[PDB]
């Protein structure tokens, strides 16, 4: 019998699903609206609260993915997909909407603890039911809430100024956590104890709402899993008008003024936004150009609304609501997927010492590594030695730690420096369920953590006990930071606090603490981004 | 002399003079007073909203247009059922919020007659307040007569079944124009203590509504339903209503990725492609091919949850609804001629035999809703008296007319009647002369037949025998006694015995009388088959 | 180091600019919002407030001019403009915005007189950037505003009812006076010293809201220049409709009901109503056609909102709170400029009697004198004399008096009669600015004074030292009205009140006193159009 729950807006309507050997069911929602859609005069205007409904709303179909290129969004979702086979989705701006995951008895009045993700694809692409819960909620009797945002033109087109400052995708996602604030626990959850997690462009959202004092009291703890608001591909400094210009332009709009671009490009179909985003060519690494001027997204700006100052200027100032917060990473970040969405040209396999040059200058807009800096920072990872696939694969390195080690470290310190729990991690292993195409001895790749974490090997074919085991023991440590915002319980390695001896954990076939993480590379990323 | 000036909370209006043969005082008619905002651009397929108010004398001297709908099914319908000499022509536009008033009071004293808000007919399709000229009525019964406008069609009953679009503007629009009366009909010489709504066919089937929605609790005092209830299931949608609206919006040249993407999507054609939607979908005609089943007559009446909280069937077994004196009538013999004209009905030859009769039932699904395995049941029960070929398609259409209004009517007398309210009943028989040419002369009592009397005809149009004058005053008589006092009893009419436990009812025709339990064996028959 | 000022929306960025001859350098702030952009449903509709906006918005840019016509809008603008260089601009329906020019230094309080000026161009065209407030405000050490407000369609588009009242272009006037009120202290301004004016269609503009409710006590002192409520060609009396009509058919709209009009004229695009209004030959002279139907411009109109009653029954109405008013003309009004602009048939130089009253005929749209007075009309002017040359002067005289001198001289007397402090003045001079294509002949034409009152002398090139000591008398009579009321002023020739006596001053080469301006013309005209 249909599981029904009555919402501040009207009724839903859900399913009993079974995740075999568990006799508690768990009740699943799909596509429940925490927003009005945001549609015509809506477009590039903060979320609105949804219409309340009549009836009893039927939820219990996939909701569309926000509009973004359907190639790149239908790859990364069977990329990172847990569920067994990769279900297809329609693309539409009227997609505000998050799934629900509860363990909990409905018929009687749990609490249990809540944990909110927010997707990654670089704010350009993505989903949230590309995510299924019902693995980590059965399995840790925790409630799970995939959300959706905004993406790309709709979610961040910034003109710099009050007829469209940006961040909408944000603000996206502050409205689903005060959804969840106020409805939860109509769901068997606890809306005293969130946890907000997300990968990549997800985790940076999470440092970011960390960061914003409007987000401040929607959640309790904090996960992000590489990705932070000083990962600068993600946050753009400076004059966002040039960006806003060169959109409206490709979208054939007049530039008069902002008002006038803004409203112009409110008059635009979805399908003819899309092809201005499809002209763009985002996420893709341009070969040639000017690489200071190559946009591989619409990201994150400063407001004045979510954010008041510059992540950076935000941290030195020990203002934000310190709450139990870990910060994680990959092994090899930009081992394959990454360098793979954005064409990396490396058909060879191999990088000697300029050609190594060239593509980190050309990498400018992931890196940021001005022109003169170059000759250093490759000297310093691929000058140690003369085997050219080692080169390739340090200078794969190298750009992982200016986009996620370095940024992730000096994080957690100034969260910890702040006075609050914070815990690191770095994983280290290889899934099972990769990509055929991705090369056996990359280990440890960008999102490869998601399978642990979502309980992949429970939900699709062939895991070994030692994967299985893994995840298990992933699932625990997460769900343990969600009850008690730290991730130690009975039965798992000792996971140490960071602190100033900076100890973190490794995770992987053999998970053990370790300390100092990224240490020597901080130190020479600082100071080289200093000259 | 002078044209008459009447001040409204929105603003100052004038309309003008018009004797009438018979009466000193001059009726005061008002025509086009807007009492909504038009319901344009962001506002289609959204609640009416009040009207922005205006500065100076508004001119309400011309017939105002009418809903977009069918042009010709329009012009057409409102030439067979206008009261007037002459059909006046009208334009159409999305622009339709209006209403006409018509008031024999003298606007330099203060009057305080009793009020009758008409409510036209067409399938919720179709129709115009214009149609209806009030003149004779309000003039041969001192009331203020007022005819008033709604959403049509896709503009007026568009509903995905969900918030993004509940459905029922139209409904809505009618309420918005009771509430209109309430706060102004007092400017106009009306009592807004008296209002008293009727309406007949899809306006009989909106007043039938209102009656049972807490929306317009207060706003009417009394009501009368002329051939047409909330159980002519043809106007009322039951079931999932998600397909339909699909199969609208693909029409249209729409995504369907959702509920708001179409409302979305609809909301920017314009009148001429909704227009043209409109014709595509093929509405108020029987599809002879396929699967009868599928076929969407039109788009009526749903359950929002604003508007009807619940299935008219369940309203009003509920004694949950303010009672009001309620007069529900039908005549003799509704589907005699016009509906079946329209609809364009294969009975081209004037005979029907049960194979062909059996097969039509079926293919009339939409209309009279009868599972394809009862039809025999259904057809032997009514064919299977004789064998005359000719006198079978006579019974067809007593079958036709039974389930879409007789039945239904007595049923929602008869609750209304055991929730404790005063009812009563009519059924009106008479052929009157301002028939069309292309009429079978057997036909007595067909539909629309009694708006002849109620509007005065005789009293406007040429022609009219001393015997269809008296019929015309004597029904005006009985609809404005009810009107002041929810009894149409007075001196100088037969009388009218209220439909109580003996289930008595009036005959209304060259000869009116009263009679008792009207069809009560039909009723009988049909709940008993209905309940398989 | 830039001036910041803090305005109830915001923080504006400025910039200083030093006029020779003084040390204390002048604030502008260029472009500042004052209403939100009237663009999509905001079309036609009263001006909202402006949206507030974060961090500091940087006012040093000029903004675009309401759309108009480009062609007409340069050439006025050239005309009319004080600078050296006249600065080109750009068209938007995003125009609604205002400079300030504060010579006040900002660092201390100062409660400086306000001076809001209002341009003209027939309503058609214009724009505020045209005027520099430099050297008035630097000379006379008064705060300096020049407004903008919706013009043509966009402005005055009217359907005589409430789907469309009209008259958003003064609406507009009327928002940017109580952002006047509301931040002008800010800018070194005193709120309760605000002085309208404005020439032509400014000076209508100026009159209009002498009369109107929605703005009294947003401003303490008025003067109109060349322009009154009482000048036909910009008041549309009678059935508004036709014209509304005619303009939706030229843009392809349907007349079923005024509704459904401006809802389609709603959805036409800036270029499609631009279009419109250039296929309806505004302020152009119709030699085809009934006068009695060609329409000129798009004008004010008998809303029920800003004007109650017609110009004429407001003013012996004797109901409108009373301020310092002076309202004066220009020798030759219809000399050169308009003449020019709008295309008139002189291409002789000569005119006799028949060709006279052809064109007065043809000129109804201006001085609307009927088919049967015309000779009446003619006789009276022409008559005098047989020379074709002096006749073509005479004629021009004539439709001076009756769209400027005669109306202006009736506002004033009834302003006067009403208690309100009068003054009057007639401008004849002939700027050395002028355009070469204008008749050395020509003195006080149409605009001529601006060149005094804006100080054109301290910006322009080659002003001889009688100009420079005129515009410098000019600006210290409208400065001292301003702060006062009253235009006397040591070392200034004296300035009678236009009371009975009916006294006023001639300006130019010799300013002097002089009564009773018009008083003949007035005498002539008030009878024959009493036939
Ligand atoms: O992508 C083509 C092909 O290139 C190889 C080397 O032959 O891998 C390179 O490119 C990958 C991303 O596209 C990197 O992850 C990898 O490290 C780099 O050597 C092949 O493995 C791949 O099939
Ligand atoms: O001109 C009308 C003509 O139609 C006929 C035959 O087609 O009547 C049949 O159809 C009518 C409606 O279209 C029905 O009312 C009628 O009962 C049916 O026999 C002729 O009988 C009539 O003269
Ligand atoms: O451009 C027309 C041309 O006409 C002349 C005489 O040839 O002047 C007449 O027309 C002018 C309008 O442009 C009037 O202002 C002037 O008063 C009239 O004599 C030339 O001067 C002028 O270039
Ligand atoms: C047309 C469509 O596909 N939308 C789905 C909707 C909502 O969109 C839910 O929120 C799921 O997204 O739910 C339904 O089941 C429902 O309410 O009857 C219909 C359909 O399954
Ligand atoms: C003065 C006024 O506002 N009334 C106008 C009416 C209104 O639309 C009424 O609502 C419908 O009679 O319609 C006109 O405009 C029209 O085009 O025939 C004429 C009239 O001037
Ligand atoms: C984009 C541009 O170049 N125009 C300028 C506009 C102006 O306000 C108006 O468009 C013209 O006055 O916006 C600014 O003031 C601003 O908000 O920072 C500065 C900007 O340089
Ligand atoms: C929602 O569920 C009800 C009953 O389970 C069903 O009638 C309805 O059609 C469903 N929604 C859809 C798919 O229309
Ligand atoms: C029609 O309305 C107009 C208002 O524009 C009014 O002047 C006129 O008198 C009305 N028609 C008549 C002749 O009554
Ligand atoms: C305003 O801020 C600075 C100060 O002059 C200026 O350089 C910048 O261009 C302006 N802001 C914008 C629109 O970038
Ligand atoms: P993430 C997978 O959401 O986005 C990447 C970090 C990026 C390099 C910005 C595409
Ligand atoms: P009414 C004549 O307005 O409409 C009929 C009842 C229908 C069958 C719906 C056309
Ligand atoms: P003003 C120069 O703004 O406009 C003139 C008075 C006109 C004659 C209408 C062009």
């Amino acid at each position: 019998s249909p599981p029904v729950v009555d919402t501040v807006h009207g009724k839903v309507l859900g399913k009993f699903v079974s995740l075999e050997g568990f006799a508690q069911p768990v009740a699943i929602f799909l596509g429940i609206p925490f927003a009005k859609p945001p549609l015509g005069p809506l477009r590039f205007t903060p979320p609105q609260p949804a219409e309340p409904w009549s009836f009893v709303k039927n939820a219990t179909s996939y909701p569309p993915m926000c509009t973004q290129d359907p190639k790149a969004g239908q790859l990364l979702s069977e990329l990172f997909t847990n569920r067994k086979e990769n279900i297809p989705l329609k693309l539409s701006e009227d997609c505000l909407y998050l799934n629900i995951y509860t363990p909990a008895d409905l018929t009687k009045k749990n609490r249990l603890p809540v944990m909110v993700w927010i997707h990654g694809g670089g704010l350009m692409v993505g989903a949230a039911s590309t995510y299924d819960g019902l693995a980590l909620a059965a399995h840790e009797n925790v409630v799970v809430v995939t959300i959706q945002y905004r993406l790309g033109i709709w979610g961040f087109f910034s003109t710099g100024d009050e007829h469209s400052r940006g961040n909408w995708g944000h603000l996206d996602q502050v409205a689903a956590l005060r959804w969840v604030q106020d409805n939860i626990a109509s769901f068997g959850g606890n809306p005293g104890s969130v946890t907000i997690f997300g990968e990549s462009a997800g985790g940076e959202s999470v440092s970011v709402l960390v960061l914003s004092p409007l987000a401040k009291n929607l959640f309790h703890r904090a996960i992000s899993e590489s990705g932070v608001a000083l990962t600068s591909v993600l946050v753009k400094k400076g004059d966002v008008k040039p960006l806003a210009e060169q959109i409206a332009i490709t979208a054939g709009c007049k530039t008069t003024t902002s008002a006038v671009m803004v409203h112009c490009l409110r008059q635009k179909t979805e399908e003819e936004l899309l092809e201005t985003t499809l002209k763009m060519k985002f996420l893709s690494l341009d070969l040639q150009g000017d690489p200071r001027e190559s946009q591989p997204l619409l990201g994150t700006v400063i407001d004045g609304m979510l954010l008041l100052k510059t992540p950076e200027e935000l941290q030195a100032e020990r203002n934000f609501h310190t709450v139990p917060y870990m910060v994680g990473i990959n092994k090899q970040e930009f081992g394959w997927l990454i360098p793979m969405l954005m064409s990396y040209p490396l058909s060879e396999g191999q990088l000697d010492q300029k050609t190594a040059m060239s593509l980190l200058w050309k990498s400018y807009p992931l890196v940021c590594i001005a022109k003169e800096l170059i000759p250093e920072a490759t000297e310093k990872y691929l000058g140690g030695t003369d085997d050219t696939v080692k080169k390739k694969d340090l200078f794969l390195d190298l750009i992982a730690d200016v986009m996620f080690g370095v940024p992730s470290v000096i994080v957690a310190r100034n969260h910890r420096d702040a006075g609050a729990p914070t815990y690191m991690y770095e994983f280290q292993y290889r899934p099972s369920f990769s990509s055929d195409m991705k090369p056996k001895t990359v280990i440890g790749d960008h999102g490869d953590e998601l399978f642990s974490v979502f309980g992949a090997p429970f939900l699709k074919e062939g895991a070994s006990e030692e994967e299985i085991r893994l995840s298990k023991m992933v699932m625990k440590f997460w769900a343990n930071f969600a009850r008690n915002g730290n991730p130690n319980g009975e039965g798992l390695p000792h996971w140490p606090e960071y602190n100033q001896k900076e100890g973190y954990l490794q995770i992987g076939a053999n998970t053990q603490a370790a300390q100092k993480l990224k240490d020597k590379e901080v130190a020479f990323w600082t100071n080289l981004f200093a000259k």
